[PDB]
């Protein structure tokens, strides 16, 4: 009773509905969770989002951290199957060696929403859940095609902008936020062309001078700061103040937990909707 599930590092075959799970990320944490499996083991982070709040306890053996598998410990839960998040993929060839493992990301290129889909296809067909996994799906895919329709009926760029220790990057519609582009209909303010892993650097001045209509904003240090303050006091300087989107009531700052860190999760991208109707 094998499936073999299609990922971003391969092809995994394993016997279905493995009974010790590890789970690796908080995307994957998050889509896990909310389809009702729980784990033997997971990462721990600092920032874990409160509707994950149970696994940050020692009820659950720590499995290392977002980018750093603790192998010995891992090795010592006997998995029937290890689920990582992007992050942690550099250590995918290792994993794999200790029990069948799954990469649970989404794809800058088929764009979030149609990979998303397949990631939780995927998680349907390991534990035989399919029928509540497509029930999830209808349901997500009607809001995604709503806001995308309003978006083009209003047809409007948005500027993503990443904010992390001072530094300002921006992301286009083939980054880690096609979302933004591919899925909820909004145009690029400045085409950012062939875009890299991390994002281009920007600064208040550019994003004066370019002027999106909509300003979408991630404040990457709400969770990896001790503190948890408000960017916003900040973000909006004279500068920003002079862009049409402060002026429409359209800066919008994203849930970074959701946009992220939890990339794919269920919750997550319910969030997402959730912000993206809000702006």
């Amino acid at each position: 009773e094998t499936v073999t599930i299609e990922h971003r590092l391969g092809k995994t075959t394993l016997e279905q509905k493995p009974q010790r799970v590890v789970v690796i990320g908080v995307g994957a944490l998050d889509a896990i969770d909310s389809f009702g499996i729980e784990p033997v083991a997971v990462s721990k982070f600092d920032g874990t989002p409160d509707y994950l709040a149970k696994y940050k306890s020692d009820k659950y053996p720590s499995a290392g951290s977002l980018f750093e598998p603790d192998f010995e410990t891992i090795y010592t839960q006997k998995p029937d199957l290890i689920v990582i998040g992007p992050r942690a993929s550099k250590s995918y060839d290792e994993l794999s060696k200790i029990a069948p493992t799954i990469v649970f990301a989404a794809e800058a290129d088929q764009g979030y929403w149609e990979s998303t889909q397949q990631q939780w296809r995927n998680l349907g067909k390991v534990f035989a859940i399919e029928p509540a996994v497509e029930a999830k799906i209808e349901q997500v895919d009607a809001q995604f095609k709503s806001i995308m329709q309003y978006n083009q009926q209003h047809k409007s760029d948005a500027m993503l902008v990443m904010s992390s220790g001072g530094n300002l990057t921006t992301f286009g519609a083939n980054s880690r936020f096609s979302s933004v582009y591919k899925d909820f209909g909004f145009s690029e303010t400045v085409p950012v062309s062939k875009e890299s892993s991390h994002g281009d650097l920007i600064s208040f001045e550019y994003i004066r001078e370019h002027n999106p209509k909509t300003l979408l904003v991630v404040d990457r240090d709400k969770v990896v700061t001790k503190g948890e303050t408000n960017i916003r006091q900040t973000f909006e300087n004279d500068l920003v103040k002079a862009t049409t989107a402060y002026k429409n009531g359209h800066i919008a700052y994203l849930d970074v937990n959701a946009w992220y860190i939890a990339i794919s999760g269920v919750k997550a991208t319910e969030q997402m909707v959730a912000d993206m109707k809000a702006s």
